């Protein structure tokens, strides 16, 4: 299980968002302060990704590219297993700090978004995922969405997703016998996997809409998310980086 041992070892610890719970809940705070849990995150993803398996191998401007895509389906994935860790997926545990309950949901104008985030929080449940599993599964959102036209080094990338595939499989099959058992469970998280995509691409649109509105709106964007919204952000919204599913849409 050195595999394993490597992604337990590496994985975040607890990231507070910094919000004043003494302020209103209000659109311009809940979402500045979404905001700033984006930047400090990032900071945790970048130096998570460049610790995993193999990830150094690949191009220098190739690793800075699926950062940069696959920010957002990590964060709402880990975000939605420790919601359904500390408090069973009945609220949003984006932070200690920034807890949603339904007020917020609907205070931050983001209340389906926030429904179908709740919906990926409970899966974990009603899957019953490991923390195995969970961890194997994250890594791989870091490899599954591209340039529909190659990344630097795309031979490399493929060879390495290859082997984050092989490695969640071998987290599945290190457990079981009677082999029905083992191909739907393979097709559940798969199944799963795919899912986080549309929500991300929600949380994309949304995002890069109220960037848009902004100074009109009193919310602040730090500058990394602000670089990141204006310059990959669009690529996705506009089809030149798309998701790689494991089922057609
Ligand atoms: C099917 C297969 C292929 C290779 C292999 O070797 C182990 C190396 N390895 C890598 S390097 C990925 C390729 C690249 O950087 O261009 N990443 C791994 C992740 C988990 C386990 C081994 C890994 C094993 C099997
Ligand atoms: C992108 C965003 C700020 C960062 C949020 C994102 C919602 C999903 C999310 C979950 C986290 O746990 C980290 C912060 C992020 C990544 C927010 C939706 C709108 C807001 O602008």
């Amino acid at each position: 299980p050195i595999f394993l041992n490597v992604l337990e070892a590496i994985e975040p610890g607890v990231v507070c968002a910094g919000h004043d719970n003494n302020q209103p809940d209000s659109f311009a705070a809940l979402l500045s302060s979404l905001n700033e849990l984006g930047e400090r995150q990032l900071v945790h993803v970048v130096k998570w990704a460049k610790a995993l398996p193999g990830f150094r191998n690949l191009h220098v401007d190739d690793q800075m590219a699926v950062i940069q895509y696959s920010w957002m389906g990590l964060m709402v994935f880990a975000m939605g297993w420790r919601s359904f860790t500390n408090v069973n997926s009945r609220m949003l545990y984006f932070a200690p700090d920034l807890v949603f309950n339904e007020y917020r949901m609907h205070k931050s104008r983001m209340y389906s978004q926030c429904v179908r985030m709740r919906h990926l929080s409970q899966e974990f449940g009603w899957l019953q995922i490991t923390p195995q599993e969970f961890l194997c599964m994250k890594a791989l959102l870091l490899f599954s969405i591209i340039p529909v036209d190659g990344l630097k080094n795309q031979k490399f990338f493929d060879e390495l997703r290859m082997n984050y595939i092989k490695e969640l499989d071998r987290i599945i099959a290190c457990k079981r016998k009677n082999p029905t058992s083992c191909s739907r469970r393979f097709y559940q998280l798969t199944k799963l996997l795919d899912s986080v995509q549309p929500i991300a691409r929600e949380l994309h649109q949304f995002t890069f809409d109220l960037l848009i509105k902004s100074h009109m709106v009193s919310v602040d964007f730090p500058e990394m998310m602000a670089e990141i919204i204006s310059v990959q952000v669009p690529k996705i919204l506009s089809g030149k980086v798309k998701p790689i599913y494991f089922h057609t849409q």
